[PDB]
């Protein structure tokens, strides 16, 4: 798919998010994307500790929005992030 | 606005969010909607204390997410949580 970025490119994305989140992060999952005019949209789930406090995982939020801006030119994201109970499986 | 709700409407959200907030969070900023079909979109930040653990900020999300759904019938929020240095002013 409807709205969203080809699946091509949403896989791209997806891989460039396990990358970074190597160490600091669960997992991501429920990425979700559009496109309009020169700006596409991403939002994801980045799943972490759930006794990591919120400006822990902001930090990081913080780094991975600016990377994706960079990677992907256009693109800006939306993270939710939660604990492990939301992995998943 | 351009994709927007109607700014009366998004107000009308803002004003609830507000409510269900009181002493469990600083704020909520940053209100982004979009209407799809049968489906609105809304995407905020949450401001809470930067020591909040993340399983604790989440369950308030959920609260929230849900309280949303069931307000504003169609409405589905992603929330994007925050420490106390990214809020207003
Ligand atoms: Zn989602
Ligand atoms: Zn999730
Ligand atoms: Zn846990
Ligand atoms: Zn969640
Ligand atoms: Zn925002
Ligand atoms: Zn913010
Ligand atoms: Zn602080
Ligand atoms: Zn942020």
């Amino acid at each position: 798919m409807d709205e969203g970025l080809p699946p091509e490119e949403v896989e791209r994305i997806r891989a460039f998010l396990q990358e970074r989140i190597r160490g600091r992060a669960l997992e991501v999952h429920d990425l979700k994307t559009r496109r309009a005019g020169p700006r596409s949209f991403l939002e994801f789930h980045l799943v972490v500790r759930g006794d990591t406090p919120v400006e822990e995982a902001h930090r990081l939020c913080d780094e991975l929005e600016r990377a994706l801006a960079q990677a992907f030119p256009g693109l800006q994201a939306t993270i939710h992030v939660e604990p492990e109970g939301e992995r998943k499986r």
